């Protein structure tokens, strides 16, 4: 529920607070594990994270310490022994963060031609853009000029993560003559367009801001694309 506004100045805010005073430890205990090699390669990855934001590292625990980063949990934290540095930090107010909240928290402070930029408003899936030889597209004499699909398959041109009910091949973006951009569904549980389910194996014209929705029934599993159509592909088209 924060503004696009909001939110900016939110990041604009914790640059700031990085770059100046921040002075963050990591506890070097551990939940034995069944080869902590593995969250040593996470841990220096997310070491150098907050370096790139001029954060400072420290090798030992201090009151100075602004955030502790664990790979314990964070919800147990007051079952440990009250020398634990953990119990011994949240006791005093500090922050202290799992190695996801951390590699989440950098995530927000940023850590062929398009034929349009495809956002998904949900989260899961980075901003893509998606790409069509323009001198091979006029080429084409066919129908359908470019098929992009889109799945639960990693080997489609655009991939909708592992989920649940979803299809290896959900559903394709065609472009047709003339510039304009469609949709097709094939997958078998279904897919949404603007609220409204659209026909199977039946291609449907889509518009700027169009919001795709597939794996409608769970919320967990949901999933929202906008279209966002680039203007120039069919004013040169």
């Amino acid at each position: 529920h924060m503004t696009p506004k909001e939110l900016l100045e939110w990041q604009t805010n914790w640059k700031k607070i990085m770059k100046r005073d921040s002075r963050i430890y990591f506890d070097i205990t551990d939940d034995v594990e069944m080869y902590k090699s593995k969250m040593d390669k996470r841990r220096d990855l997310l070491k150098r994270g907050f370096l790139t934001l001029g954060a400072q590292i420290t090798q030992f625990f201090d009151t100075t310490v602004t955030i502790v980063i664990t790979r314990r949990s964070v919800e147990n934290i007051y079952l440990l022994k009250d020398t634990d540095i953990l119990s011994r930090a949240k006791k005093n107010y500090m922050k202290v963060w799992s190695y996801e909240k951390a590699a989440r928290f950098l995530k927000n402070l940023d850590v062929e031609n398009i034929v349009c930029r495809v956002i998904c408003t949900t989260g899961q899936i980075p901003i893509r853009d998606l790409s069509a030889d323009i001198s091979q597209v006029l080429k084409e004499k066919r129908s359908i000029k470019k098929v992009w699909t889109f799945g639960r398959n990693p080997a489609c041109d655009y991939h909708l993560g592992n989920i649940s009910r979803l299809s290896n091949k959900h559903f394709q973006i065609l472009l047709g003559e003339d510039g304009n951009l469609l949709l097709n569904d094939i997958s078998t549980n279904g897919t949404w367009l603007n609220g409204q389910k659209v026909e199977k194996n039946s291609n449907q014209l889509l518009s700027q801001g169009d919001e795709i929705t597939v794996g409608v029934g769970v919320e967990s599993d949901i999933l929202s694309l906008v279209i966002f159509i680039n203007d120039k592909f069919k004013q040169c088209l």
